[PDB]
């Protein structure tokens, strides 16, 4: 049965964009019979320099990869495999092989031969470990930002109470200079320690509060387009779900801006998932990011949703710690947005869209 | 130019373990004129089926595909491509389609021929997919946990000085209650004031941290190899890096526990990078975990390491809430992680190993 003729086969093989080579066993040594150009290409080799050895000098000095084991059980078991390892090619340079082989016994010689299809998965192998970097600090960066947030909100809501109890003990003490009681000195020493325990209070804030302030807010120059695909790859994976509309309409002329990357990520990241939260349940689902030139050498983003949008008593509430329209809600994302974006030179405010949605814009 | 007889590589495609086809251009269809046995019992179409029409069946109804668009203008285009979608089997089965298509013009018949070879990427989707919602849960979880046990210990803190203002404010109202100085109303009155204060302090305390509590400690029936794997992708990823060798010596008649799945995976994700965190800097680096039947019909489970280990005036202040060894740290981890296994109905507690790193237990 031939449903083609095999010089086509031949054909389509030696053009495939995939690197295929046919390697024929001879005792530990899988010795490599065929070639196509794309793994040619791939590997910087000459067919004629490597034809009839081993593929495992693409290993270099790297042999301490668990796949090359796998392989070599594979191929003592006679089953095919698929493994990703890193190789080398002629002029040093990195590359991840994804490898299948096929290990098959041809009947008519009485050997086996192997057939592997070789591709280039570096791109997909760096942007998954720059994802679980991203994932790491943001998490890291999530827990402390949270804590201290925690801890300031704490200390504002605490500061009138205990001034006040200050002020009162110190009221007292002066109602108290002129009297005559017997009892009147335990009531001030009473009173002292009352205004020492207040003030211990007060201590105990600040002992936790920079407790958790230990981290530096560091600011260098940034690239918009960097911080915004950095971003996009934690907090907008998933736009296929959903079926949101994703159009970057940015400007190559207001590219750089002064900002750091940990906090321009988080704040991006929280805009994200509360611009994908608020379309969850919208009818048409579009967001919008644009970058225009603003007043003072600085440069406005905008992004624009079709979400649920602002009712009217909303949107000066919007920043204030702790608000938020979610039963499992925090609100906290915004605030720490706001103290970001001052902290880096700029604003930030919001607005009802014409789509019935919701428009942030910040300046750096 | 003839490395291998064109019957010979017919025979390696047709055995080799990828489908792999080959397919004519027709103006708008691609109709197949070669499929490989790999490509039948990846589809489950025979071949006698589907040979001479497009393969654009195998998308279904699942035409919200953007993959399919690329393709589409990579073939009007005439370069090659790489794509992942969704297809169906005969049978309906959903699998993950990674497809690479070159196209080749043959000038014997000046047509234009193109090759495709496909594999089955189903389980690597599922797993990246699994892992994405175990960083978001994982996220969300962490921050209202750590704003939860910021928000514990300062009311624990706080609980003293306050306790205190408020039995000083009751002796000096019982002392001034025998008193004839005229200014001892306008005490009263300031005193009472300062009481209602520290209360409205206590107040507000409980206003916030019951607002953060809102998360129910449910528990459930739960595998103990599922959130163990379940942990692991998220805290065990990076092995290979580190050289650090894992060991799950575990017992099939001790897998099924009582416990709910989001805690005890967060448990395990800060047991996990506590343990890959002290073997940083170590020179063997070996993590085992291991199960085993306790009293009162309980399992404990021990995980130890070879890391920094646990100094002599240490081991007791593990636990306690914000203590650290860590620059950065903050000291969380173990104290959420007891209050976890108390919650669950057991106990965890920590020892020294004969390696010189840690020993960590815990019961349910
Ligand atoms: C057809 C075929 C192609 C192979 N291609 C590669 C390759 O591209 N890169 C690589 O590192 N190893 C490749 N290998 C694996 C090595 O040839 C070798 O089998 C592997 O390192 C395990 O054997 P070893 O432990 O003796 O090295 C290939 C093997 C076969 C059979
Ligand atoms: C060789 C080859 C193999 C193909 N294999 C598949 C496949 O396995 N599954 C699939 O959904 N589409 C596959 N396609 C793509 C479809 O044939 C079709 O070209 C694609 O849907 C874009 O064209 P359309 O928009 O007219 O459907 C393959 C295309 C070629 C050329
Ligand atoms: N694009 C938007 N459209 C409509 N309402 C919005 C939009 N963005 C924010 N909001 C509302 O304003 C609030 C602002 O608070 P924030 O976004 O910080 O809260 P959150 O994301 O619910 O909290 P957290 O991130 O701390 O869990 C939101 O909780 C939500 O109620
Ligand atoms: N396996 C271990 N070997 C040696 N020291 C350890 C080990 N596990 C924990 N420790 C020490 O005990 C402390 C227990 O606190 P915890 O693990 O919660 O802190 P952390 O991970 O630094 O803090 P956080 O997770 O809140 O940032 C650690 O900070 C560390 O100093």
């Amino acid at each position: 049965s031939h449903m083609i003729n095999a010089k086509l086969l031949q054909l389509m093989v030696e053009h495939s964009n995939d690197g295929i080579v046919v390697a024929e066993q001879e005792g530990n040594e899988s010795i490599l019979i065929y070639v196509n150009p794309a793994f040619e290409r791939l590997t910087g080799y000459c067919a004629d320099d490597i034809l009839y050895q081993d593929c495992r000098f693409l290993q270099g000095e790297d042999h301490d990869q668990p796949g090359i084991a796998i392989i070599r059980e594979a191929i003592r078991e006679g089953r095919p495999c698929c493994q990703v390892l890193r190789n080398y090619r002629k002029d040093g340079s990195l590359f991840w092989n994804e490898l299948s082989i096929t290990p098959v016994h041809n009947e008519a010689d009485q050997l086996t031969y192997y057939i592997g299809i070789q591709r280039d998965v570096t791109e997909h192998q760096q942007t998954q470990a720059r994802l679980q970097e991203l994932q790491s600090e943001l998490v890291h960066v999530s827990r402390l930002s949270a804590m201290g947030e925690m801890a300031s909100a704490l200390a504002h809501e605490l500061n009138q109470p205990l001034a006040a109890i200050s002020n009162y003990m110190k009221g007292s003490r002066r109602l108290l200079a002129g009297s005559s009681d017997p009892n009147t000195p335990k009531v001030e020493s009473a009173l002292d320690r009352a205004a020492e325990q207040a003030l211990r209070a007060g201590q105990i804030i600040r002992r936790l509060r920079d407790f958790v302030a230990r981290g530096e807010s560091e600011k260098r120059v940034e690239s918009l387009s960097k911080l915004i695909e950095e971003a996009g790859a934690l907090g907008l994976a998933g736009a296929r779900e959903q079926n949101v509309q994703l159009r970057f309409s940015l400007d190559p002329g207001a590219d750089l801006v002064l900002a750091d990357r940990v906090q321009i990520q988080q704040v991006l990241v929280n805009l994200f998932r509360n611009a994908l939260e608020a379309m969850a349940q919208s009818q048409r689902r579009e967001l919008v990011v644009t970058n225009t030139p603003a007043a003072d050498d600085m440069i406005e983003v905008e992004v624009s949703d079709t979400g649920s949008g602002f009712q009217d008593d909303v949107i000066p509430n919007l920043f204030q710690t702790f608000f938020t329209t979610k039963d499992t809600g925090m609100g906290v994302g915004l605030s720490i947005s706001r103290s970001i974006i001052e902290a880096h030179g700029g604003r930030m405010w919001a607005e009802s869209n014409a789509s019935g949605g919701a428009t942030f814009r910040f300046t750096l």
